């Protein structure tokens, strides 16, 4: 028992992160086969980073302009493109440890592992959740950018997230492998802002029933509620919508506790107009939205990856 | 910016870790050159584990007695000692994945990184504080047994670490890669418990800091106070005695934030009499006890492992 921020074992990752630099700026890229993808700004000068037109950039630019480091070792850049807000620089090696994988774009109520890199050099590894305005709420210091998100499927790494930016409030923004960005923000320095942001309310009932296989049961109660009139507590509190599909999807979770979705939605209705009243649940005086009904599953159960 | 409970990345310590059998049991070993650590347990049947002789039960086992996993690959092994609680199983072959490694023992209020496995197979990886008890706040299952604790130093695993049982309180305890326990915990089955915890002080400032770095000030006052009356309130609320050493240590991150450490002693102060009144500090409605000094300059500053 117990229950973590868990992260996936970022090894496979690790041995995919090299050194990008281009003129003055460097930062990190990922080595899959024989391309590194990095973020596009990397191209850009402190000026041309205020209102920038990629494709002129990018059009000045020659292979040798792109210096990429594989720990101690030169790669050569053979080739360069662009991909919607990624660069793909092809390189004469192949990544020998490249692992099995995937390009996949996640939804916002998500998690995903985040392995921070500098100098190409990784530096940790954390847990993170697509916020359902599309931020997340990372820790990220200068020259992270390239720095990648990313679940394991059992031998196979999901790369889901490349960083590029960091908000005002503090939070960040990047793109799927893809290159397309989550949420309304743009590589370039405009006033943008994260916006307005709600809790998840599916987690936040995983994570109870997490508690409660821990042995957490002070906040249950005889009482039940519907879904119509959980629902619209949980707008009152900026809670997103419950939907049929959630309390499905938390079928297992209510079967393995025996308490039905329905009544521990009553449960979260008290603790939301209540509060806790100084008590705590797994170790927290709020109510946590960053675990999915996946990684309370995972975790209350013991699945590894190979 | 940004501040998040992060761990090392794990890749070092994924290519240690194989899978150990004896009889029924089946728990995780560590391989560092032509040796492979784990539980001494491992050799107890159910009956054994009440009381055992843990010398007559190893006289009466065989080398051939031991299976070792490491991935799909036999590992044969040729010998077999006991070292205090842990056994060290000579092998054939030598990891020819050792990472530079250190056996190191840490203190009550340190930090280290876990990888959680199953069947030799690595599940995730997570952060924990050594408690002033002596437990750890981990997250483990049935078949966790073996797996490691650990910082890197640049690219240097330190191994402090290993785990050996669960208490009643849902709490963990093991020992150090010696075989020492850390605690007054045994292995063998008992009613032992974890017994009286305290708030670790020093890591509470080094998280107010790093929430002033993060932008949460509304924790500060003008107020100060001496260390001696400071101490008087830690100890009225189960907190532990802040020293001179404790107070230099935070000398860095003082200079950085122009906050004197008694000045934030001041502040944690009145939020230990006064409570956080409905606000929140880095995410957290409590104060949080598990990032030392070290993590937190680590983390407001930027520094990598290679
Ligand atoms: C990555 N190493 C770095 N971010 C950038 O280089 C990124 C690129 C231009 C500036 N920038 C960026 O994050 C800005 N933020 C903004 O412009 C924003 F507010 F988002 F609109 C700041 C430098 C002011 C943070 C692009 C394309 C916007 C980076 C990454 N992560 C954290 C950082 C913290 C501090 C400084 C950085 F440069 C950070
Ligand atoms: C490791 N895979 C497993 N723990 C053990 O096998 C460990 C060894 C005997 C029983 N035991 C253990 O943890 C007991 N706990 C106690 O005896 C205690 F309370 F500590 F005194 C329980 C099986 C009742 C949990 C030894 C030498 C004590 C293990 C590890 N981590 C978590 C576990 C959760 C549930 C079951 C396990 F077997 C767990």
């Amino acid at each position: 028992s117990g229950f973590r921020k868990m992260a996936f074992p970022s090894g496979k990752v690790e041995g995919c992160m090299v050194q990008v630099t281009c003129g003055t700026t460097t930062l990190n890229g990922l080595w899959l086969d024989d391309v590194v993808y990095c973020p596009r700004h990397v191209i850009c000068t402190s000026e041309d980073m205020l209102n920038p037109n990629y494709e002129d950039l990018l059009i000045r630019k020659s292979n040798h302009n792109f210096l990429v480091q594989a720990g101690n070792v030169q790669l050569r850049v053979i080739g360069h493109s662009m991909q919607n807000c990624v660069l793909k620089l092809k390189v004469d090696t192949a990544n020998p440890k490249t692992p099995k994988y995937k390009f996949v774009r996640i939804q916002p109520g998500q998690t995903f592992s985040v392995l921070a890199c500098y100098n190409g050099s990784p530096s940790g590894v954390y847990q993170c959740a697509m916020r359902p305005n599309f931020t997340i709420k990372g820790s990220f210091l200068n020259g992270s950018c390239g720095s990648v998100g990313f679940n394991i499927d059992y031998d196979c790494v999901s790369f889901c997230y490349m960083h590029h930016m960091e908000l005002p409030t503090g939070v960040h923004a990047g793109t799927d492998l893809e290159g397309n960005f989550y949420g309304p923000f743009v590589d370039r320095q405009t006033a943008q802002a994260a916006g307005t942001d709600t809790t998840i309310t599916v987690n936040v009932l995983a994570w109870l029933y997490a508690a409660v296989i821990n042995g957490d049961r002070w906040f249950l109660n005889r009482f039940t509620t519907t879904l119509n009139d959980f629902n619209l507590v949980a707008m009152k509190y900026n809670y997103e919508p419950l939907t049929q599909d959630h309390v499905d999807i938390l079928g297992p979770l209510s079967a393995q506790t025996g308490i039905a979705v329905l009544d521990m939605c009553a449960s979260l209705k008290e603790l939301l107009q209540n509060g806790m009243n100084g008590r705590t649940i797994l170790g927290s005086a709020l109510l946590e939205d960053e675990f999915t009904p996946f990684d309370v599953v995972r975790q209350c159960s013991g699945v590894t990856f190979q």
